[PDB]
This record gives C-alpha cells, sequence and structure tokens, in this order.
C-alpha cells in the first residue's frame, strides 16, 4: 500500500466523523491505503462510529487496554501495525483536503521524498506555523527552510524511514514529544519535500518537557552529520525554542518559587548544549544561554525583566546594536538586537 493514515483516538466521538469523512471522499483508491485506528481506551463509541466505515474503508483498529495519557503510545501501535509505504498521522479533531493523497502520491513519485510536509490551514480561527509553507519545493534542508519551525507529526514520513531507524514517539514524555519524533525523522530523511500548491491539513511541570529537549539537543549533535552543519542544526532550534516555547519569557510569568524548577530543568538541557553553539544563535539569547547554563535564575529573570522593559544596568550603542551588561561585575553581551 502507499499510504498508512494513523488516528489515534480518545473520547473522540464529537468529531471523528468528519475525519473519517475525509478520507472517503479521498480523490485516490482505498485500495491504496489503510486508516490505522489506535483508541487509547475511550468512554463513548468512537470505535462505534469508527466501524461504520469498515466496508468503505482499508481500515484496522485496536484498543489499548488502559489511558497512556497521551497520543504517543497509540501513534506507537499503529505505526508498527501500519503496512503502507509511507505514513500520516491526524488528528481526530482534525480532516485533510480531498486531494491531499492524490496530491502527495504524484509528489512522491516524482522526487522520491523521505519527509514531505503538506500544507496546512487553520479553522475556527486556530494558529497554524506559516512560514515553510509559502513555496512548494521538492528537496529542503534543516538549514536553507523554516521547517524546524514545525515538528508536529501532520507530515507524511517514509514508513521504513522511520522503521529502519527506531524513530517512535516518546510515551514516558507526554509535553512536546512530538518535537524528538520529527527532528529524528528530519535528520535520518535523506530528502525532505514541501508541498504547498493547495492547503491539505486543516487544524481545528517542567522536567518533562526539557528532558525531550535535552533529548532533542543529544539527537542531533549525534546525528551523521558534519559537526558545523550539527552545530547549527542545534543553533536553529535553540533559536526557535527560545523565541515560541514556554520558556520564552518564564521568568516573568512562573511564579517566583517555582522558578528555582524551571532553571533547574533548562539547565540540564543547557548544559547538553556545547557553549561554542552559543555564537550561532541569535545575539540577544547569548546572555539566556549564560545564565542558564549557571542555572542563575537571580541573573536569568534579570536578562528578561531588562528585555521586557527596556532598562539596563549599562550598554553601549555599537553599529546600531545593543552591547548590554545586565549586572554589576557581569560580563557584557554583545550585538543585541
Amino acid at each position: 500500500m502507499k499510504f498508512s493514515v494513523i488516528v489515534p483516538t480518545y473520547n473522540s466521538e464529537k468529531y471523528i466523523t468528519e475525519l473519517l469523512n475525509s478520507l472517503a471522499k479521498q480523490d485516490f483508491p482505498k485500495t491504496e491505503f489503510e486508516v490505522v485506528v489506535v483508541d487509547d481506551c475511550s468512554t463513548d463509541q468512537t470505535l462505534q462510529i469508527v466501524e461504520k466505515y469498515r466496508n468503505k474503508l482499508n481500515l484496522k483498529v485496536s484498543q489499548l487496554e488502559t489511558n497512556s495519557g497521551g497520543p504517543g503510545k497509540p501513534r506507537n501501535v499503529a505505526l508498527k501495525q501500519a503496512e503502507g509505504e509511507f505514513v500520516l498521522f491526524v488528528d481526530s479533531d482534525d480532516y485533510i483536503n480531498k486531494e491531499t493523497l492524490k496530491d502527495a502520491a504524484a509528489f512522491i513519485d516524482e522526487h522520491h521524498s523521505d519527509v514531505l510536509l503538506i500544507k496546512m490551514k487553520g479553522v475556527n480561527g486556530r494558529g497554524v506555523p506559516q512560514s515553510m509553507f509559502k513555496e512548494t519545493a521538492p528537496e529542503v534542508t534543516l538549514l536553507n527552510s523554516r521547517i524546524i519551525y514545525t515538528l508536529s507529526p501532520t507530515k507524511i514520513y517514509r514508513t521504513a524511514l522511520l522503521k529502519d531507524n527506531d524513530i517512535y514517539f516518546p510515551e514516558e514524555l507526554k509535553s512536546a514529544e512530538d518535537q524528538l519524533f520529527t527532528m529524528k525523522a528530519y535528520l535520518n530523511a535523506n530528502r525532505i519535500s514541501v508541498l504547498s500548491d493547495k492547503a491539505y491539513y486543516y487544524a481545528t511541570s517542567p522536567e518533562d518537557f526539557y528532558e525531550v529537549m535535552r533529548l532533542i539537543a543529544v539527537e542531533i549533535l549525534n546525528a551523521d552529520l558534519e559537526e558545523a552543519h550539527k552545530d547549527q542544526i542545534l543553533a536553529e532550534f535553540l533559536n526557535r525554542h527560545f523565541s515560541f516555547s514556554r520558556t520564552n519569557g518564564f521568568s516573568l510569568k512562573v511564579k517566583l518559587e517555582e522558578q528555582p524548577q524551571w532553571i533547574n530543568a533548562l539547565g540540564d538541557f543547557i548544559q547538553a548544549v556545547p557553549e561554542r553553539v552559543d555564537a550561532l544563535v541569535m545575539s540577544k539569547l547569548r546572555p539566556l544561554l549564560h545564565y542558564a547554563r549557571a542555572k542563575d535564575i537571580d541573573n536569568y529573570r534579570t536578562v528578561e525583566e531588562s528585555y521586557r522593559q527596556g532598562q539596563y544596568y549599562r550598554f553601549d550603542i555599537v553599529d546600531g546594536k545593543l552591547n548590554i551588561q545586565f549586572n554589576e561585575g557581569e560580563p557584557y553581551f554583545e550585538g543585541i538586537d
């Protein structure tokens, strides 16, 4: 088979059909794809609604004997069952365009992609990564595009890519586990493609979270790539992470007494990042990497408060940028813009 649509479900009764409908209206033979539903022990009758489609859709259904508390274990069970050449993970609260597997299969055979991103579209007023879906491109890398800014599994992966290199979702860690999954697939793919000719996918404690980030840093730095390139990929991940994750501004939002917990977990993540990589990151994040690596919340918070108020202990203006000293006796950080 060409594809395996993978659907993790838990109490998905209210909108599972709109998903299963989109899989039935596919301008693509039901002969060449399967829908692999693995239910995380739903109370309602999602699995009964899913059974209505067993005579129109090539259909596989399992149910876990107990709730795992996340989509990781459901997806992994579905991934091991899948026989299709390519795999697509879909949220039961979502649906896909009718041309999706039509256009993907056509694209895949032209350019034998290992990973194919398909352009997304938010419904009901739902934020969706945009910056990497402005062009269709049969070949993008982690360093010439913004694919690292979208790590959701709502993408098309070659099944053997995930299976040959043992890429599976974390089951033990349940915050942002999909980022480690898609990062691994990126680093292992020989060809990554972006297809944007239309909109295909429609979207409707810190110790676990930063354990995943530490594993991502470990995974980049041990990839089978050139040393200079590994450092640059990790720099781009840290740019994205400090701009868009919960790390951004945490010393301004998190309650003071919980902040030592955050700096300790963030520090174990940043201590896996060699200091040499700080020079590759956006200059404004270098002070944050510095005090995170030292696990110094007071100076970390001062930097973030200083940024937020535009108040600095001392600074110079050189080449239209700021060289900032955030506290007495602390180093100057240069080129901040």
